């Protein structure tokens, strides 16, 4: 309805794939779920309040992140 719309965790992962690791962290400002080997974070060193490339001066590999999750997509086709 024309009023607004409640879900704050939202997961916005900037390769345009979703849930399927494991391994995620929510962005504390902008409350979007993204992949800690996506924002080239190491899942040795986990931060509490993670922000996303949005949110960061930082420009983080985005396209490197796309194509990370992507080949994972591709990799996840089993046969001959
Ligand atoms: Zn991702
Ligand atoms: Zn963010």
């Amino acid at each position: 309805s024309e009023d607004g719309s409640y879900g704050t965790d939202v997961t916005r992962c900037i390769c345009g794939f979703t849930h399927d690791d494991g391994y995620m962290i929510c962005c504390d400002k902008c409350s979007v779920w993204q992949h800690i080997d996506c924002m080239g974070i190491d899942r040795q060193h986990i931060p509490d309040t993670y922000l996303c490339e949005r949110c960061q001066p930082r420009n983080l590999d985005k396209e490197r992140a796309v194509l990370l999750q992507r080949r994972k997509r591709e990799n996840m086709s089993d046969g001959d």
